[PDB]
Order: structure tokens, then C-alpha cells, then sequence
């Protein structure tokens, strides 16, 4: 009955699961579709634990940046925050990646026919880059306390965490110019953000090591992949629920990657210039606009998706730190300030609805039912 | 009879729009479409009175603005120009927006219906821009004979002007990054470049209030969507008459961006550097492509719309003073007086054409067929 | 018998040229076709000479600039390569230019029609580009022995091979963004970058004369019709087979523009700044993705096309010696070697092989069936 998914079901076509599936997330059969597993008995816990789980990480990690540029910026000196918020928020996610880890290998080792069904998904597919983006963010972001008492980190830090993002950006993007069946105008989504974001964020690691020159490179790869998927997502594409019809917080994907550019160009040069400024400002535009209305509270249901739309806000909130230092004053202590309370908010409310469901009405891990699709209909 | 344009017919969808309507700007009936008014008795004075009207404003305020840089620039020194050129067109083109203003004014308490057919026609939609930008050329062009002896206008006029002109532009760029009836690939023609150069106009007004930094701001989100709507306007769109299948005049509206952001540029700067040049030297070339041939000039029939036809061309004309400034010469100054001399023409025989359809042939204001169009066909 | 394309058929559209026409290069007749010229006897020599002869020129001049580089770049002079390999180069490479030249001017006068049929080929067009920058190179080459003593070369040379090829880019530039029936999103392919690299070729010559303001105008026209091209080839466009559905040597046409524009810009400025460094490193990491495979190697046909696929290369091994001079070291040295060895042993195979089948095997000037297609079908 579940051997089907068992180690040793072709490859479906981006075009089927498109057909079959309705959501933004694309993660609900339709009401025509037929399944191929049992809809109603509970299914083996390790078939229904999705690679979604990782964004957990995504948004535990990038609060530890947050912190402790708070605690060490000059422009927030005014306010004495304790350096101990992010060692207690480093360690606490570090533990959660652990686990997230160890429990998806055990799957690969077990179920390897539902691993690759999710790496064909269009939309999950963007999800196998996370892993190494956690790591990259947890190594710009070590307590002091732990730190030696040097200039720079080794830079075998650099090759072990951009080594595998490398790989596999060489095939991908090899696949969006071709002609093949897996070209961005068959699968781009508002998720297809996630594999360059990864460009600027390594960028920023290889200064901390002493390779400036590397980070040049890669912030030069990252700009032409940016603007490639960003003019693409104005076109006419593939109809399906991937695009809501209205402002959704699936949009706020569109933020996280200018801001990381700016952040990184900083790094580089010494300097918050008119390149950074640009940047900065492109991103902030797209922060009013999905923010600034009433809607994006009164509207609001948990998922295990919404993990994954904050992080790309409190990176924001990491380059509104750097531009209050390039230009001091209180108009930029403010605008500091008001974007940083807003994601840690957003963050809090997560962080217990996320434990009242699994341990006071346990409907966390349901049937996955989006990977058990036919593949003819 | 005329009892449903009146003020208290549903929303069309802009395929309806494209389909019943011919021409490079949709405003003649197609052969086998029916309207809902009489076609031949005449229409009240109110229904005929288009939006397009605003046109000429922006004609005459965009030529105060040359002729106050031609008798001050040091450039021009060579030629003595009376400051009165200045003073007599400006105060000529108020009086102009004033009676244009309190005319549409009294349209909208009458006859409402006919308001809100025109903001959805999707050529139309970019004229409500337009009363704002004809505000923004008046204040920085103020006579000197009026100015108060200080270095720098009251931050309060900034506000008045540019307020209503970012609340419109954030509704309507919402609307194109989402997946709704009314995104940029179902409506995007060429006057929708209308809706992005007022980010280039408002950033020369920021700066001369003292505000630079909100100078720098207006300049990135101008600059972010002008590369989607210059990329967008080259893929494959409704078909249409709104794209003419050779060069036409309407193609001018393609050079009014550039032209401002390099004179933005070098408001906030101080100098011409390698921005201003590479964004006014993409607006020359286009410039070229368009008046440099002999059909430009033997065929030519009057419209309203050539009004605004001129005012990119205008522009163009501005940027090329100010860059005869950073590179003195004999070469620049002929350039510089080439462009400006056929501008100022073109701008003649309008002015003459006008006035004799309105007191020698009577043939200025005609029905309006285009806004009576059946909803269902 | 072949008297339709002797000088005195109409201009068939773009879409039955790729209905009709198969492969990378569209120069096969599909199997249900039929022509208008005998299959089977041999043609006249004058109606099977192609205009892709052309780009043997383009192979062996780009090659001249590169030895010139070698024996005199402060980066390189830690080896001792005499300046004649530059001088050999030189002379036989504007040999066979004379000859190529010769032939086709005498097929324009005998046989026009075939001529025409050849400039409203969708990919055979972009080869009428050539012929100029073939001569550009050439003189941004000269070997030093026929030089003169002098800074600047003369301004009319500039003049009478910059001439014809801004009146061509004139006239198909505008059909890009007009709405007819040779309209970009039509007729796009990869060889349609072959208009636009002739844009950076032409800046360096301009620098080379004493006109900095001219290149700096040339350098900003190319940078916004490559945007366009890089942006278009991501969409959906007509069906055919000009886009392999894997990575074929036909993508090094995408590594040209980007190689040139930072030689270009380095010698406008004096400095290989932030600007260069981010051309040289997006052209870097396309020729990774298109060399670092086995199959680049192992599969290899021979075609008179591979001429056209290696100037690319030992183009982009000019940049990399700029590049070396601006960042001394170890890690630049070798980089520069490693890029130069490969481009100079792709030449010297095509080289051998074109001998042996012109006087070893007799088949290199087949029957042309690809312009003798029927126009309705
Ligand atoms: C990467 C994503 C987030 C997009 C946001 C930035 C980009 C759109 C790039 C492309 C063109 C760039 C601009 C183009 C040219 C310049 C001039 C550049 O070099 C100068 O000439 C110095 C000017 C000065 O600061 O005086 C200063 C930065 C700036 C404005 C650039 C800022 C960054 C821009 C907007
Ligand atoms: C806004 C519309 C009208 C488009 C026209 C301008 C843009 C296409 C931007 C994007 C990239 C920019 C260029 C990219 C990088 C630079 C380097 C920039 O910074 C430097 O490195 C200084 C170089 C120098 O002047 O020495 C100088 C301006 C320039 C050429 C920029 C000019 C403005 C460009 C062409
Ligand atoms: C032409 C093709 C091959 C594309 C490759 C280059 C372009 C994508 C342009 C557009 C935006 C440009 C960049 C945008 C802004 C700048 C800042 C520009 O001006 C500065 O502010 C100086 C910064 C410094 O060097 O300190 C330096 C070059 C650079 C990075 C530009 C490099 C060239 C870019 C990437
Ligand atoms: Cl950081
Ligand atoms: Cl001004
Ligand atoms: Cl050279």
C-alpha cells in the first residue's frame, strides 16, 4: 500500500502539477483529482514531514543577525540592550536545524521515491537551497563570546557552506536559457527568489575571510539572475494560484534580495554610496506597499508557510541599521526602530501559535497528499 | 436619454476595450460595434469634453521651463534672451490649467458615470496623472520677478503637489506585480510611461526644498519601474491597434524618462558624471530614430493628442543645455540650440491650428463615441 | 532552370521560414517540404557560397588582438613571444577578407535574388553585421612596424567603418520595438547578438582616434539593446529548433557583449573599476557553465559555423589580460594563461580540418536547399 514510495512513478511534468494542484503554495489536490495513497488513514510519520520544515530555521537564524547589530551598532548605543539576546537566540536555532537535519536524511534513507517527487515540485524544488543558507547566516552571526581573537575566520568556513550552493545553481540556471522542459518561463513562482538570494549572502562571507575579490563575483552573478526573474514575473505565464489575485504575503519575497545586495555592497567598499542607497530604497518601496495596509493583520491564518515570509522582513531591518550609520539624525533612529519592532512582533505570534497546535489540538503534520498526484489523469 | 452617464454601465474589462476600439490611442468605434447614445443629434457640451484636455497644460509648462535655462544658462550667455519670454508663458499656461481644472471639476458633479468609464479605459487611466505633473514644472520655474530673495522654496509646497501623486501610483503599481484583470501585461501601452517620469519630476522638486535624501528615494522607485515597462513594452501583448505597425508620433513618449532622470541626476550631485550621460545619451538616440526621417514631417494631421507629443521632446531639449554646461565647446552649443529651435516650432503650429478649429471651423470638440461602447456585445 | 534568382519570390515571412527549416542554424528543409530547385544536380558555384563564409574572417582577426596583447602586456612579460606572430596573423588574416569580399560583391551581381532571400533569413541576417567588425578589429590591431609615430590615429578611419554599420542598426532597431512583422519577440534568436557587440567594438576605435564623447554615446546604445536581447531570450517565443534543448556551442554568443563592454569601458576611464569588474565577471561565469562539461569535447562536428562560436572566446580572454594588469598576482596570472591556451587550440583544430576537406575530402561548398523553400506551403 505505501511501497510505491519505498527506496529501490516517472517524472511528472511541471505542467501536470500545475493542472492538479490550487493554492499559492500549490499544496491542495483539486476536487476532480484522484490521489494514489489512502486519503483517510493516518499515514507513516515520515511521509508526511515535508521540506518545509526548514524554513523554521530560515527565520531563527536571521533573527540572531538582527540582535546582535542592535546591541553593537553605534547608532543604537542609546538604548543598552544585553549582548546575551543573541547568544540565547545563536544557540537555540542551532539546535533546531540540527534536528530538522537529522529527521529529512532518515527520510532520503528510507523514502527516496517521495524525496524526488518533492525535488520535481516547481515550487518545492526552491526549498533544497535553504539548507545552506541557514549555515551562512548562522557563521556571520557567532556570539563574540565564542569568536577568536583574530581579524578574519578561516577560509575553509567559505568552501564547506557556498560549495554545494555553488553546485547546484551551475545546474539550475543552466536549465532557465535552454529549451528544455524545466525553462523559468514553464515554472518561475513567486518562490524562484530563494536561489539567488543566496548569491549576496555569500558574498558577505567571503569578506569576513579575506577574499574580497571572491565577493565581487558573486555579487556580479546574483545581480544578473535577480533582474532576469524580476522583469519575468510581469509576463504572461502558466495560469494557476501560484500568483494570488490580490496582495498575499507570499509577495514579501520580492524584498529579501535588494536588501541583502545593499547590505553586501557595504561590506565590500567601506561605504553606504549610491549603489547601496538604491538598493536599500528599491526594497523599502516594496515594504510600504504590502505592509501599509489594514488588510495584512486583520488577515491572518497560520501555516508552516508564514516561517518563511518573515525573514525576508527582518533582513530589511538589518539594512535600515546600516543606513542609520551613514547618515545619523533622528529620522533615521526612528525608521531603525519601527521596522525592527514590527518583525520581532511578527516573529513572537509564530513562535506560540506554532506550540499550541502540536501540543494542544495536534494538527501540525497532516497527510501529504499534493506528492501522491497521478501522472496521466 | 442621456439619464445613465448622470450621477446617482458596470466595470469593463479592458479586452472589451481592445476589442471594440481602433486606432493608436482607442477612441473610433469599429464597424460592427453598437453604442448606447444617438450618433448623430449632439451630445451635451460636458459629455464631449475629454480628459486629454490636460494636454496642452503640459505643452505650455514644460516651455517655461526651457526658456527660463536659455536666458540664464551660461551656456546660451553668447545670445542675450529677455527674461520676459519666461514671465509672459507662465502666467499664460495658468490661466490655461485653471480653466481646464473647473471645467472637468463640474463634469464629475454631473455627470459621474462617464468619470469612472474613462478611468477605466486603459489608455485614458494615465491622463489623471497628468494634473499633477503640469504643477510640478510651474513651481520649479517660478519667475524670479516672484521668488523670495532665500536659497530654498517651503517644504509645504513639495507636500501638496507630490501627496496625491504617490497615493494614485501606489494602487496602481500594486495592481501590475499582481495576478489580477488589471495587470501591467493586459493593459501596458505606450502611454503608460505617464505614470513613472512624475518620479523624476518631484525628485528636482525635493531637492530645491532642501531635502535630498527624499530626492534619492523618488529617483530608485522611478528607475525600478521604468525597466519593467521598457522590457515589457518589447514581448508579445494584446493585439491591438495601440502599437502602430511603423513610427509614429505616439513613439515620443518613450524619451520623456530618460531625459529627466539625467537632469535629476545632476540636481543631486552637482555634476554630470557617468550616469547622466548614459541616461541622456539612451534619450538621443531615440530622438534620432524618430525625428531624423521625412515622413516625421510631410505627413502631419492635427489632433488633441499632439499636445502631447511635445512635451518629451521639450524635455529633451533642457537636458542638452545642461550638458552643454559640462562639456563647453562649439560643438555642444550647437546641439544644444538645434533641438531647442525645433521644439519651439513644433509648438507654433500647434498654437496656430488650434484656434483656427475653434473660431474658423468649429470642429474642436466632437461626440465622444468611444466611452458609449456596449459592455457584452 | 535557374533563372527565379537570377538579377532582374516575394519577401516570404519570418514564420514560414521557421515552419519550414530545422536545426540550431535553420539550414535544413524538413522531410515534407518541397523546393524549388533541383535536389540532386549541382548547383553554380555563386548559388552555394553562403554568407557565413564571413566568419572566418571573425576567427582569425579576433586572434590578431590577442598576440598583440600577449607580447606586450606587463602581465605577460614574464614569457618572451616575438611581436611577428601578431604580424603573421595580421597579413593573413586580411588575405583572405579581400577574397571573401571579392566573391560575394560578384554573386550580388549576377544573382540578386538569392541575395535577398539571404537578408530576410531570420539568423542569415544578423551576418550582414560582419563584414565591419572584421575591419574594426583589423585596426585596432595594426601591427606596430606599419604604424606611425603618432598618439592618435586618424579620424576618417573611424568614419568609414562605423558609417555603414550605424545606418543598418538605424533601420533594424526601429522594426524591434514597432508592432510589425519583423518585431523582436518574431525573430529573436541567439545569433541576434551579433548587432549589438559591433557597438562596444566601435567605442574602442573611437578612444583610439582622440573622440572620447563619441565612445562614451556608443557605449550607452549598446548597453540598452543588450538588456533587451538578454531579457527576450527568456520568454516564450516562436517554436523551432534554434533553441537546443541542451547546451550547445551555439550559447557562446552570449559571452561577446559583456567581454567587449569591459575592455571598452577600461579605456574610456583609464581604471578597471566596479563597472568592468562586473562585465568581465558575468562573462566569466557563462564560459564555466558552456566549458566545464565532458560533452563540450567529446561530442565536436565539424561545420564552417564553429568559425563563428570561437571568436567569443578569444575575446574573452582579451578581458582577462586587462584584468591580470589590474590585480597583479598569482591567481590572475594563471587564470589569464589557462583562458588563452584554450581559445588558441580550439582555432588551430578548425585550422586542419578545413584543409582536409577542401582538398582531401571535396565537401565543404554543398547545395544551399535552405533558400529555395516554397512561399505558401
Ligand atoms: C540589485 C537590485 C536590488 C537592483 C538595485 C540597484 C540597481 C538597479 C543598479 C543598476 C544601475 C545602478 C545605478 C547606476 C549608476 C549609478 C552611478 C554610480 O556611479 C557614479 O557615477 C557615482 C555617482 C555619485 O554617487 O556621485 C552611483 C550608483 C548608481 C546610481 C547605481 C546604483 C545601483 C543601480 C540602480
Ligand atoms: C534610467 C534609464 C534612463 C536608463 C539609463 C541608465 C541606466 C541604464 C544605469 C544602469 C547601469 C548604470 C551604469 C553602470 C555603472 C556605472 C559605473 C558608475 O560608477 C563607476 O564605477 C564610476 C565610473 C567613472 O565614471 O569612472 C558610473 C556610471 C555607470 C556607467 C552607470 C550609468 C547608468 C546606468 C547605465
Ligand atoms: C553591460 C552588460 C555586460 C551588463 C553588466 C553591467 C551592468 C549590469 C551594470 C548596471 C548596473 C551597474 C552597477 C551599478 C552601480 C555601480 C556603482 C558604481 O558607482 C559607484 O557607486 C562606485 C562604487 C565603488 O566602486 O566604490 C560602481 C559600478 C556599479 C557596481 C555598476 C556596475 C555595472 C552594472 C552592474
Ligand atoms: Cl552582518
Ligand atoms: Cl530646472
Ligand atoms: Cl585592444
Amino acid at each position: 500500500d505505501f511501497d510505491m514510495f519505498r527506496t529501490k512513478n516517472e517524472n511528472v511534468d511541471a505542467g501536470r502539477y500545475f493542472a492538479a494542484l490550487r493554492g499559492p503554495e500549490l499544496d491542495e489536490v483539486k476536487d476532480n483529482e484522484d490521489i494514489l495513497l489512502p486519503k483517510e488513514e493516518q499515514w507513516p510519520f515520515l511521509l508526511r514531514f515535508p521540506i518545509g520544515c526548514f524554513g523554521i530555521c530560515l527565520g531563527l537564524s536571521s533573527q540572531a543577525v538582527l540582535w546582535l547589530a542592535l546591541a553593537k551598532s553605534p547608532a543604537t548605543n542609546f538604548l543598552h540592550i544585553t549582548p546575551l539576546i543573541n547568544l540565547v537566540v545563536w544557540l537555540f536555532s542551532l539546535v533546531v536545524l540540527v534536528s530538522v537535519s537529522f529527521t529529512y536524511i532518515l527520510k532520503c534513507i528510507f523514502y527516496f521515491e517521495a524525496v524526488k517527487r518533492e525535488y520535481f515540485h516547481p515550487v518545492r524544488v526552491n526549498f533544497f537551497f535553504a539548507p545552506w543558507v541557514v549555515c551562512m547566516f548562522l557563521a556571520i552571526s557567532v556570539p563574540p563570546m565564542f569568536s577568536p581573537n583574530r581579524k578574519y575566520l578561516h577560509p575553509a568556513i567559505w568552501c564547506v557552506f557556498m560549495g554545494p550552493y555553488f553546485f547546484l545553481e551551475l545546474k539550475i540556471y543552466g536549465q532557465w536559457l535552454s529549451g528544455g522542459k524545466r525553462r523559468l518561463c514553464k515554472v518561475a513562482n513567486p518562490s524562484s527568489h530563494l536561489s539567488v538570494v543566496g548569491n549576496f549572502v555569500g558574498a558577505i562571507l567571503a569578506s569576513k575571510v579575506g577574499w574580497d575579490e571572491v565577493a565581487k563575483f558573486l555579487w556580479a552573478v546574483g545581480f544578473a539572475h535577480y533582474l532576469v526573474v524580476f522583469v519575468t514575473l510581469y509576463q504572461r505565464l502558466p495560469t494557476s494560484e501560484a500568483l494570488p489575485k490580490e496582495l498575499h504575503p507570499v509577495y514579501s519575497m520580492f524584498i529579501a534580495a535588494p536588501s541583502a545586495a545593499s547590505i553586501a555592497w557595504n561590506t565590500i567598499y567601506g561605504q553606504f554610496d549610491g549603489c547601496s542607497r538604491t538598493c536599500f530604497f528599491i526594497a523599502l518601496f516594496l515594504y510600504i506597499s504590502l505592509v501599509a495596509r489594514i488588510n495584512f493583520f486583520t488577515g491572518f491564518k497560520f501555516s508552516v508557510a508564514w516561517w518563511s515570509y518573515t525573514f525576508p522582513m527582518t533582513t530589511a531591518s538589518v539594512a535600515t541599521i546600516k543606513y542609520a550609520e551613514a547618515v545619523p539624525g533622528y529620522p533615521s533612529r526612528a525608521l531603525a526602530l519601527t521596522l525592527s519592532f514590527i518583525s520581532t512582533a511578527m516573529v513572537c505570534v509564530l513562535f506560540v501559535s506554532t506550540l499550541l497546535h502540536a501540543f494542544v489540538w495536534q494538527t501540525l503534520f497532516p497527510n501529504d497528499l499534493a506528492i501522491a498526484i497521478t501522472k496521466r489523469k
